[PDB]
DNA sequence: TTATGTTTTTCTTATGTAATACGTCTGTAACTTGTTCTTATGTCTGTTATGTAGTTAATATAATTGAAGGATTTTAAGA
């Protein structure tokens, strides 16, 4: 499965890495590989697409057995957008009091 | 005796972890602003009450109205 994101971004499940490509399976302009928690967050946001993803769902999926201080929620989804280079805050959207969403262009299965 | 492979230790970095501080989005409120329906009222008009002006041909030809045990003093008009 290949998820397409704005600015011609791609996250791959046929592999385990993110890139800026115009060819789905071809590794063009590699970003790298997200961490375990980053990959889990990206998977959760892509699965809840096109619906908004609730905050409690994210915290109980990323940290099933962790006493999260309620502020790692924002540091994590700040550096996740930074690692995808979302300087304009357009790649991942926050709808207030409803949750988060990630802008997916197309899905390749 | 000495060169070298190894293993353990310590330093360096990386992902997460949290704390406090401050900006954004959004939810309510103050301030106006346009539109439509309603209402009290000022004004015009018709109808009836009323207020005014006029006329009437035996003859008839100088009030009235009390008013009633007042004393005392002052001052103008008559002679």
């Amino acid at each position: 499965v290949i998820y397409q994101f704005p600015d011609n971004l791609w996250w791959n499940e046929a592999s385990n890495q993110v890139y800026y490509a115009q060819d789905p399976m071809k590794p063009e302009r590699l970003i790298g590989t997200p961490s375990i928690m980053q990959a889990k967050l990206l998977k959760i946001l892509c699965e809840y697409h096109p619906s908004p993803c609730p905050n409690d769902q994210i915290i109980k999926a990323l940290w099933p057995h962790g006493f999260i201080s309620s502020e790692s929620l924002t540091q994590a989804i700040k550096r996740t957008r930074d690692f995808l280079n979302d300087e304009h805050k357009t790649l991942i959207e926050n709808v207030k009091l409803q949750g988060y969403r990630i802008n997916i262009i197309q899905v390749i299965v």
